[PDB]
């Protein structure tokens, strides 16, 4: 069970995986993922 939280660093609009998931993981979760439609860095972690 993983629950996302957008992130709370990473800058501007979520196109590519790399740079959201490093935010993610600065930011303590394990994960960070690009949703589709609002483009948003979301960040995932066991919850």
């Amino acid at each position: 069970r993983e629950c996302k939280t957008e992130s709370n660093t990473f800058p501007g609009i979520c196109i590519t995986k790399p740079p959201c998931r490093k935010a993610c993981i600065s930011e303590k979760f394990t994960d960070g993922h690009c949703s589709k439609i609002l483009r948003r860095c979301l960040c995932t972690k066991p919850c």
